[PDB]
C-alpha cells in the first residue's frame, strides 16, 4: 500500500543560554514542528504528499552543571498558529513539564491525528502538528546548552517528489 | 520487521543520440542500477541503509519518427562488476530485447533479491543488483531521444541519514 | 551443533577529554565494532569462522563531576564503511542518545542480523556490524573520562583456529 | 494488412537461454613432489583456492554463467609412494578463502581434516557453503570461492614423495551470461 | 590387516565424468551492412559454416566434449531496415559444409529456403543431419559441421541495409574429453 | 545453563624419536591433559573458567616406515597427580593399547566427568582429567615421528578472561 510507517528520534532544537540572560519568561526554544525540521522525516516528506503524526514525544536534554539555578518549562502547543508564549499557556497543554536546568525531562503531548500536508502552504494548520515552546523559569546561574529532541512516528501517503 | 516497502516508476536514463553517430555497438545507455540513480528511491535510500529489490522492470521508451532506421538492444547484466558492453553479453542475458528505434519495449531482468547496501563500498556486488545497457543495432537516420524508465519496488531497512 | 551462543559486556573504548578541547562536533570515540575489540569475543572469534550479532547494546559511562558543562551524542552507525561524523547522521540512527557529560546512557541500536566473518577481509561490511561514534555537543568545562561499554551476544559457527 | 511506415520487430525468443545446468566431475587440483628431507614439519605441500578456474571444465562452464552453487565437494589425498616412506601429512579445507593460516592446528581445527602417513590415502569431506557464489572474480573473494584446500607435512619424509590432490565437485550454474576475463 | 610391500591404489571414481549434456541457446551467427547499390544480384551477404566454434557457448561446451548431435536447428533473417528499401534476399542452409556454390538456384533448391524483401523477416527451417558430429576439426569437414547458411541479395538495394542472421540451436554433447585447439 | 559445548580434534603431542634412542620404557610422550595443551580448547579455556570433559579419545598416529622394528604402549592415567611412568601403570589402566610403530591406535580412556577448572591450582585433581603416556616397547630401528591427536568434547562455563 501507499502508506508507509516511519519512526525516529532527532533534535528539533539546539540553543545556548548564557549566564544571567535566562530571565523568567524568556523564550529559549520556539520550533514549529515541520517535516523539514527532522532530517530523516525531511527526506521521507520530500518523497510524499501527506503525513499523519501517530506518535509524538519530546525530550528536553539541558546540559549544564548541577550547580545551575533556575529551570525551564517545556510544552507543545498543538496549534501552529498560536503565538502565546506565557507560562500558563504552556502549562495548560497536555504533557507540559517544569524542571530544573540540570534535569532532563520528557513531554507527552496531546494532539489531533489528522492527515497533514508535507509541503508548506498558506494555512499552517494543514501542514504542522504544532509548536514546541521552551521558556525560562527563574534565573540561570551558569551557561546552559539545551538540546530539544523529538521522538516521532508518522504514516506517509500519496507518493510524490517534492522540492524545498 | 520495520521494513518500508516503496515502489514507483522513474526515468533512469535520458539519452540524445544524434543522427549518424549511432554506429553499431555504440553504448547509448550504461547505468549501474543504484538507488541514487532513481529520483524517489534516491531520497528513500538517503534515509535508509539497506534495500532489497522485490520488483524490477525497465521500459525503453524512445521518442523518434516512425520512419527512422536502425534499432536498439537493451539488457540487464545481473553483475555490477561486469564491464563487457557488447551485443553478445546482452544476448546472453535473460530479459533482453531488440527492437526498432520507434518501438517501446520492456526488459524483465534476472536480479538478486538479497539485501543490498544503499551506500557505495569496495564491492559493488553488495550495493547494486546489476547494470542496464542499451546499445545501437545498425545506424540511425534521424535524431533519437531515448528515455529509459524503470518500474521498481524495494524494501528498505536500517534507518540512517546518508550523504551523496 | 557447531553453533555456540556467547554473551558478555566489555569496554570498546576508553577516552580522555581535557577541559575546553571538547568543542561541538568533536569526535570523542570512533570504534569499528570487531570481535578483536572485545576480549572474550576476541578469543571466541579466534576459534571460529562466522559470527552473527543477536543482541547489541552500548553504555556510555562518562566519569566527570556534576559541575561539567556540555554533553555528548552517541550512536551506532550500522554501516562500517560510512564515515559521516555529524550530529544529524548519528541522530538518524536508531537508539542514538544525547546526554549531559555527567549522565550515563544506553544505546539500543538497530542493525541487520547477518552472518558475518570473524576474520578481516577486503570488504569491511562482511566482517563488522558497524561503528560506534561519540561526539561532543557544546563545550565541556572539566576533564571527562569516558568509558564506552558494549553488551553483546553472538552466535558462532564454522569452527577453525585463526591468527591475528 | 495495410502497408505501414514501419513493421514491428518479430524477434521473439531473444533473451531466453538456459538458466540452470548441473555439472559434475573430478579433477586434479594439485600435484607435488618432495625430495628427501625437504618435507619438514609445517611445510606447505599444497595450497589451492577452490575456484571454477581451478577446475578446467568448470572454468569453461563458468565462463558462460554468472553464479554457481557447490552442491557436493570432496577431496582425495592420494600419495603414490611406497610404505617404507617415513613422515605424514595433514590435509584440510579452510572454508574461508581469505584466511592464509598454514599450520597444523589451523587445519586440524576444521571439520573433516585428515592426518595420515605418507603411504595412506585419505578423503577430506569438508564444510562448504551452499550459497550462490560468483563465477567471475571481484574485490572480495569470499563471494567467489568456497574456501581453500591446504596440505602440510607432519614429519620429515625419508624418501621422495609424490602426492596428487584430487577433487570431486558437483555444481549448479545459474544466471546465464557471457563472461570475459 | 598385515603390512604389505605396497598397498593397492584406492582411486575409484576416476574416468567417470558426465557423458551427455543437452545445451540450447540462440546466437547471432552473422551481421552485415550494405551501402546503397552494392547489393547487386547474387552478392553474398552472409556465408557461415555452422560449427560449434561459431556459437560461443556451444564452442566452450564443445571444448570439453568429443561429439555433438544437432537436435534442433533454425535460423532467422532479421533485417532492420525500413519498408521503403528496395530489393530482397534469398537465404538457405546448404546441408553440405564443403559445397561453396553461391547462387540463387543453389539456395532455392534446398528445403526451407526463403526469398523475401529486405523489409521482411524470415525463418529458415532447414534439413540437417541428426548423426553424431565431431566437436574438434579434422581433414574432412563433412564429419564436423551440419552445413552452412548462405544469404544473397536478389535485387539492388535502394538504401543501406542492416541484416542480422540469428540461429536457434539445440545440441546434445557426448563422449566427454578435454579438447585443445 | 549458559554452558557452551565445544568439540574437535587436535594434536596434543608431536614427538621425534631418533633411531636407536627408543629403549624399552622410554617416555616418548608425557602430557597432562589440560585445555591449554589443546590448540582450540586453549582459546576456549582462555575465555572460560570451568570445563567438563564429555568425550575424550586419543589417537596415536605414528608416521614411520612399515619395516621399522619395536612398538609403543599408550595409556591414559586418570590421576593427574600420579607420577608412575612404566609399562605396569599403563597396562593396569583401561583403554590402553600396545601396537607396532607403524600402526595407528585409539585410546578410549576412563576420565572424570566432573566440572574441572581451566586455570592451574594447588590441586591438579580439580584441573585435569588425567595424563597421557606413550612409551617404547623394545628398540626402534628407524626414525619415528609420532603425533598424538585427541578427539575431545567439552562443556564450558563461568565466563572470564584468563592469562597463560
Ligand atoms: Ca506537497
Ligand atoms: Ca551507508
Ligand atoms: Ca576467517
Ligand atoms: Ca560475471
Ligand atoms: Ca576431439
Ligand atoms: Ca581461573
Amino acid at each position: 500500500t501507499n502508506d508507509v510507517h516511519l519512526s525516529g528520534m532527532s533534535r528539533i532544537s539546539q540553543a545556548v543560554l548564557p549566564a544571567g540572560t535566562g530571565t523568567d519568561g524568556y523564550v529559549v526554544v520556539d520550533a514549529t514542528i515541520v517535516p523539514d525540521l527532522l532530517p530523516r522525516l525531511g527526506h521521507a516528506a520530500r518523497i510524499f504528499q501527506r503525513y499523519a503524526v501517530e506518535t509524538l514525544e519530546f525530550e528536553i536534554q539541558p546540559m549544564c552543571p548541577a550547580n545551575t539555578g533556575g529551570g525551564y518549562v517545556a510544552g507543545f502547543l498543538p496549534d501552529p498558529t498560536d503565538n502565546d508564549h506565557t507560562f500558563d499557556a504552556l502549562q495548560a497543554t497536555r504533557g507540559a513539564v517544569v524542571a530544573k536546568w540540570w534535569e532532563s525531562r520528557t513531554v507527552r503531548p496531546q494532539y489531533t491525528r489528522t492527515l497533514l500536508w508535507t509541503s508548506s502552504g498558506k494555512e499552517q494548520r494543514l501542514t504542522s502538528p504544532g509548536r514546541l515552546i521552551l521558556l525560562c523559569v527563574g534565573n540561570n546561574t551558569d551557561v546552559v546548552n539545551v538540546s530539544v529532541l523529538c521522538r516521532w512516528s508518522v504514516r506517509l501517503s500519496v507518493p510524490s517528489l517534492e522540492t524545498p
